């Protein structure tokens, strides 16, 4: 047993606030705006030896990424950004940073109770979505 078992899972988006706000922050268009704040994914966490994968399937978009805890990787997003993402674990939260055009964006996941919650954070905007298990 390790270092993510608790993320491990198929999970489902439940809630979401002030996502909006955050895409904006982020510089989505109103069009990609519109159409994946309507989304409602499916995250799919599974780690292999040290190396983590989460997939994000939704009618808008399937992502997935794979990537080893403190070792950055090139990472292109659902709102089609290019970006620089290192992914390391703080006291048992999977702190996600992407960098890209001299910005930068962080995404945090942790458990609490049976929900998996996600805070993203752009500058002073924080949208917070929360997923349960499938
Ligand atoms: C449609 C859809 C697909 C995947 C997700 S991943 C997100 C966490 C990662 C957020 C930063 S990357 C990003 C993704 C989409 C947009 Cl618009 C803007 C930024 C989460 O809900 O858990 C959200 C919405």
């Amino acid at each position: 047993s390790h270092m993510c078992d608790a993320f491990v899972g198929t999970w489902k988006l439940v809630s979401s606030e002030n996502f909006d706000d955050y895409m904006k922050e982020v510089g989505v268009g109103f069009a990609t705006r519109k159409v994946a704040g309507m989304a409602k994914p499916n995250m799919i966490i599974s780690v292999n030896g040290d190396v983590i994968t989460i997939k994000s399937e939704s009618t808008f978009k399937n992502t997935e990424i794979s990537f080893i805890l403190g070792q950055e990787f090139d990472e292109v997003t659902a709102d089609d950004r290019k970006v620089k993402s290192t992914i390391t674990l703080d006291g048992g939260v999977l702190v996600h940073v992407q960098k890209w055009d001299g910005k930068s964006t962080t995404i945090k996941r942790k458990r609490e109770d049976d929900k998996l919650v996600v805070e993203c954070v752009m500058k002073g905007v924080t949208s917070t979505r929360v997923y349960e298990r499938a």
